[PDB]
């Protein structure tokens, strides 16, 4: 598309994110299953659509991390740096106020958030992490939990 | 995806909708990109993904289309109904304070939007429209204007 290279630039301008229209997530999850119903014929997943949607976010640490979390409004991650830098996975990252609270389901729901912790781990360390949801808001839990290995 | 049950839940429920997170545009532009990048091995286009997704929208009648876009903060429409009762087309409908005012471009962006527009007025009235944007904000217009067709 026409408008694809302005995307780009709009992410790295904070100014940008902050003076632009906001979006229900509802309308965004829609677009996403919109697409996956002309996507099948063919065959991704939103795990693999959020690395590459992080890969993009292209963060430099940690902290710009939760900071485009709160950019994004996809809540308050907490991550300890102090045992990230020291020691050895797996690591736990929790996250609360995540979008979709309003969902109730038996197993966890925030794929495509795993795929993007797992990219912009991978942009700011500089190797590849699988990150996998274990615990859900959407479980009745007070924050989503996620377990970060490799 | 197992969350896609939920989100045509989702946008039928105004209150999920009033209360959900928000997320700014470029984000919401950025997935579509992504997937676009994992579409292609495959071809659509994004009026095309407009056009299901205003089918999926499906506002009963043209103040309920207005309303959805107020709702999902994609501005104002303006829409002459007494013209659309009676008159033959074309009509003409017009955006105020679209998404991507920041955008600044030769040809139209809101490719997306107008199937939108296509896909609602055929579920409002029961036959297939096709809608091009002939002027956009993208270049330096106080509105957009779509032109709407059979
Ligand atoms: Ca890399
Ligand atoms: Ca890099
Ligand atoms: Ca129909
Ligand atoms: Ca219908
Ligand atoms: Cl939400
Ligand atoms: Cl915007
Ligand atoms: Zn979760
Ligand atoms: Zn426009």
């Amino acid at each position: 598309e026409k408008i694809f290279p302005d995307i780009l630039e709009a992410i790295r301008n904070e100014e940008i994110i902050k003076e632009s229209k906001k979006i229900p997530m509802p309308y965004f999850g829609l677009f996403a299953l919109v697409i996956f119903d002309k996507v099948k014929g063919s065959e991704t997943s939103l795990y693999e659509i959020g690395e590459e949607f992080g890969k993009m976010l292209s963060p430099k640490n940690i902290e710009e991390l939760k900071k485009i979390f709160k950019l994004m409004n996809f809540g308050d991650l907490e991550i300890d740096e102090n045992k990230i830098l020291l020691k050895n996975p797996p690591y736990k990252i929790k996250l609360s106020n995540p979008p979709y609270q309003w969902v109730s389901k038996e197993e966890p729901i925030h794929d495509f958030i795993a795929g993007i912790l797992a990219g912009c781990l991978e942009e700011i360390f500089y190797y590849y992490f699988v990150v996998n949801e274990v615990e859900c808001v959407s479980q009745g839990k007070d924050k989503c939990v996620f377990e970060v290995k490799e």
